[PDB]
């Protein structure tokens, strides 16, 4: 199968003087994730692979140029490696490899379900297996940085202001997207001017089991987080706040 992926990374023009890039696409990927990528670029939706922007034990994000709805866009190609509580109880889906690509339709439904509330997420794009594309979020292919990746930068910022964004699109997700996020967190909350959610594969509906659970933790982390900023905010009435309570 390597030599099938070192094929595929040859017509996908990830080359040896591409950085570190082509080692770690030809470790991260197999072969036929690759082809899957290689049939979105005959399609026309990728145009070019670009750098590595994450590796991780369930998904890797790579840069892409691509084109959607006629137009050049920088895309977030995120990729799934060919769980459970959050696909049992979503009734949504009628239940291994299979299961990856249950889990990529699952974050691009909950991505499109979540972008037509108003929820600040990526643009979805499209998906195909277990690749999943989308709107790059950040600027000459540098992503932006997540609320951990800015760090103490945030005392700088409008720490308040950044709180109450985030608030305000738990309060969209659950009250008109009827979704719970449920891994909520500094980790999955990106900012360049304003808040943007990622990271959507176990978002649940407000029919799944554990909804109330889950929403229940996701506010406790997005109050502990802030509180090492400066913001003070209750538990109780920020839940409210977000139910509609
Ligand atoms: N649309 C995007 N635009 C720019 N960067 C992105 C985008 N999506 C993800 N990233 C970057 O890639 C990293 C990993 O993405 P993500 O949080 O979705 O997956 P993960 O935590 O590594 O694994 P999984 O999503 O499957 O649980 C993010 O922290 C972010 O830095
Ligand atoms: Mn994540």
């Amino acid at each position: 199968d390597l030599k099938k992926i070192e094929s595929y990374l040859d017509k996908l023009r990830i080359k040896e003087k591409d950085g570190e890039e082509r080692k770690i696409y030809a470790e991260v990927l197999d072969g036929r994730t690759l082809k899957t990528l290689y049939k979105l670029s005959a399609k026309g939706y990728i145009t070019a692979m670009g750098g590595v922007i994450s590796t991780g034990k369930e998904a890797n994000v790579f840069y892409a140029d691509g084109v959607f709805d006629g137009k050049p866009v920088a895309m977030a190609v995120k990729i799934y490696r060919i769980m459970d509580e959050y696909l049992y109880g979503d009734e949504r889906f009628d239940m291994p490899k299979e299961k990856v690509f249950i889990w990529t339709e699952k974050e691009f439904r909950n991505l499109e379900r979540a972008k037509e509330a108003g929820v600040s997420v990526p643009q979805p794009y499209t998906y195909m297996k277990n690749v999943l594309l989308m709107e790059f979020i950040g600027e000459d292919e540098l992503p932006a940085p997540t609320l951990v990746e800015l760090g103490r930068e945030l005392k700088e910022l409008d720490v308040e202001g950044i709180f109450n964004d985030v608030v305000e699109n738990v309060k969209r997700l659950y009250q008109e997207a009827e979704l719970v996020h449920a891994d909520l967190s500094e980790y999955n909350i990106m900012y360049i001017d304003k808040v943007y959610f990622i990271d959507m594969g176990q978002a649940v509906t407000l029919r799944h089991p554990m909804a109330e659970s889950y929403l229940e933790r996701d506010v406790r982390n997005i109050i502990r987080f802030f509180s090492k900023y400066g913001v003070k905010a209750d538990f109780e009435e920020m839940l409210k706040e977000v139910k509609g309570e």
